[PDB]
């Protein structure tokens, strides 16, 4: 009967979880070897091991039907069994799965191997995105140079893989349907365990959108003063190559030309980092110190022994796009980052170490629970610390920000600088998955796939390509996550919930009081706070053992994803900016782009 079976099922799950952890270790090692060293041999190795694990998952999913798991008393056992039924791509027939793996490695390796010719020297053709092209996009204020690098990169990283992307969409759809989801959109959304999740995000985005429109309007106004009206129009979408980022996802790199008060300080600690002899090692050691200062877990020896924290100097191809890795044993966690000594990179280091901390916090959990409460939780951890590291308060403590006077004008500069990252990103992140969802769901005909991309970027972000594109081009895969098949909604969720975590951690630390002028949210530093660390420990140690509202509740007693906290952080900016835009008669909104020919 059921009482005896539930006891046996508990024993079954205990052994299977350990077996899954061990088998996944092997897959992860092969994936790591390939990402660190792209060769035909490593690709073959990676894909063959994945195919082996997929075959085993099929056997597992099949075996779950031998247990009456839906009839069990234990919510915990039922949750584990449910996790094991979700095959994802592993549901595909053997040959289809092999084809998908080959398709995915073809796209990611194409992205990783992109090289372009120097704008000034057509003989020198070894410029990679990281660091060469990204350096130009972030630093150059020559609009024709910027336009050149934009076109060269999108042509090579995007258009070149159209046929592979098409087959990937077909196989992704086939896999979703084998799992009885309507499409890959629903398969992705299932990770959030909430059937109203899309509407919730629409509601939150709608609340923040007006602030984005104000930032967009002001930036456009300031760019007109820099480049002239021949380059930037008052009423049209902003030409995206002028925004300091290849994908226009964050605009912090053009802060020096769009800052509210150019005569007052704007935080940019890159020069001081270099002057003080910072290295990638030091940056990671400083991140480690931040976590341990909060009474959280120190980085294990394997991390230091096995991580790659600088771009290799041999001739080899690799994936430089920064990532954090769990090997599902004990204390085997690693980062691979082509680290540079900049302010932006210091935040990236803390982001990636947020993943590592999460891995360490939940490594005692059964295998199926060794992941984030939802994908957004994993992305939020390191960003909460980055918000603190970015404050004038913290940066003065570590001697990177000198002779800084925090008057009302400096505060507006800093809030604006943060918004150029945190608010600007929201419509971007939403469009990445809105686009792919529309393809997965079969809502866009193949003949319209490229202009469907640029239509969303126009509608939500008010940006456009520097040159005319058409259906002869295919631009979406020029973004890493699109070539690498990484869900993006996690980052939209993260940018909302990180402010919920930050606000709460700051209150717990005694660093934020809404009725005290000396403790504003935008200058909170949680460094050294064991109290904030305790909330993190309580939440992160849970892994995916409970639905995410229980994980949020463990942190601050709340159960709802809310835009209240992000709006609260930027409220002083909103008040100032609304008035400043009225003062300067700034045009808000944009006409439909003419940059994608149907
Ligand atoms: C996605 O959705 C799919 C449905 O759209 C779903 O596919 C269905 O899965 C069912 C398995 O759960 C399967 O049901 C079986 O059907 C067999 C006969 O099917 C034939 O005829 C169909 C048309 O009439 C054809 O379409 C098929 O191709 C087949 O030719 C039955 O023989 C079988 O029965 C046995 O199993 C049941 C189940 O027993 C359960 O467990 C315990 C066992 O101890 C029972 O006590 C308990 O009561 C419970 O019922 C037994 O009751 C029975 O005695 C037999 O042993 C079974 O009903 C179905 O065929 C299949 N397709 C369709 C079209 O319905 C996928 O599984 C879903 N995928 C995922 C990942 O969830
Ligand atoms: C650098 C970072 N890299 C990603 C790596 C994600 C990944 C998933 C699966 C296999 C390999 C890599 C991450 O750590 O989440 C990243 O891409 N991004 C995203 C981006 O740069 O597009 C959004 C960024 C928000 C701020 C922190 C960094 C976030
Ligand atoms: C890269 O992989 C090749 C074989 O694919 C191997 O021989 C070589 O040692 C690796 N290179 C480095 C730098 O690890
Ligand atoms: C550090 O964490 C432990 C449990 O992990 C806790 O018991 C202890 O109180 C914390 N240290 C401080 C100073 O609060
Ligand atoms: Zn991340």
């Amino acid at each position: 009967a059921l009482v005896k079976e539930e006891i046996q099922a508990k024993e079954y799950l205990e052994n299977l979880n350990k077996e899954l952890a061990k088998r996944t270790n092997v897959e992860t090692e092969a994936a790591w070897a390939y990402g660190s060293n792209i060769t035909d041999e490593n690709e073959k190795k990676k894909n063959e091991i994945s195919a082996e694990l997929a075959k085993f998952m099929k056997e597992v999913a099949s075996d779950t039907t031998k247990f009456q798991w839906r009839s069990y008393q234990s919510e915990d056992l039922k949750r584990q069994f449910k996790a094991l039924t979700k095959l994802g791509y592993a549901a595909l027939p053997e040959d289809d799965y092999a084809e998908l793996l080959d398709t995915l490695s073809a796209m990611e390796s194409n992205f990783a191997k992109v090289k372009v010719c120097d704008y000034k020297d057509s003989t020198k053709c070894d410029l990679a995105l990281d660091p060469e092209i990204e350096e130009v996009i972030s630093k150059s204020r020559d609009h024709e140079e910027l336009a050149y690098y934009w076109r060269e990169f999108y042509d090579k990283a995007g258009t070149a893989v159209r046929s592979q992307f098409e087959r990937y969409v077909e196989l992704n759809t086939k896999a979703a349907k084998l799992n009885n989801f309507t499409s890959g959109a629903e398969a992705w959304l299932d990770e959030y365990e909430d059937d109203t999740f899309e509407q919730q995000l629409e509601d939150i985005f709608a609340d923040i959108r007006p602030l984005y429109q104000q930032i967009h309007g002001y930036v456009r106004f300031r760019l007109r003063k820099h480049y002239g009206d021949a380059v930037v129009s008052e009423t049209g979408p902003i030409p995206m190559h002028l925004l300091g980022n290849m994908w226009a996802q964050q605009w912090s790199e053009i802060a020096d030309i769009v800052s509210p008060f150019p005569e007052k300080p704007l935080v940019d600690v890159s020069a001081e980092m270099e002057k003080q002899g910072y290295t990638p090692l030091k940056m990671f050691q400083m991140g480690d110190d931040f976590f341990t200062s909060m009474n959280l877990t120190k980085l294990p020896q394997d991390f230091w022994d096995k991580s790659i924290i600088e771009k290799p100097t041999d001739g080899r191809d690799l994936v430089c796009h920064a990532s954090a890795w769990d090997f599902y044993l004990t204390d085997d966690v690693r980062i691979k980052q082509c680290t540079r000594v900049t302010q932006d990179q210091l935040f990236t280091v803390h982001h990636e170490l947020g993943h590592i901390q999460y891995f360490l916090q939940y490594q005692h959990q059964p295998f199926v629970y060794r992941t984030g409460a939802n994908p957004g939780f994993h992305e939020a951890v390191g960003d909460v610390l980055s918000l603190s590291v970015s404050t004038p308060k913290h940066l003065e403590k570590i001697g990177l920000l000198k002779d800084y006077v925090r008057d009302d004008e400096a505060r507006i500069n800093q809030l604006f600088l943060t918004a150029l990252d945190k608010i600007v990103f929201l419509p971007f992140a939403f469009t990445m998955d809105k686009y792919r969802w529309s393809l997965f769901r079969g809502e866009v005909d193949k003949a319209n796939w490229n202009c469907a991309f640029w239509k969303l970027r126009d509608e939500y972000s008010g940006i456009e390509p520097p040159v005319v594109r058409s259906e002869k081009d295919f631009d979406a895969p020029a973004k890493y996550h699109i070539s690498a098949d990484v869900e993006y909604l996690r980052y939209l969720v993260s940018f909302i919930i990180q402010f919920q975590f930050y606000k709460s951690a700051c209150i717990k630390a005694g660093q934020y009081d809404p009725d005290n002028v000396e403790l504003p949210l935008d200058n909170c530093d949680i460094y050294g706070s064991a109290a904030a660390g305790a909330a993190f420990h309580n939440m992160l140690s849970m892994g995916a053992s409970k639905p995410w509202p229980d994980a949020l509740e463990a942190f601050n007693g709340e159960r709802i994803m809310s835009g209240k906290a992000i709006a609260e952080y930027f409220e002083p900016l909103r008040v100032w900016l609304e008035a400043e835009n009225i003062k300067n008669n700034v045009h808000i909104g944009w006409t439909t782009s003419n940059k994608c020919v149907s």
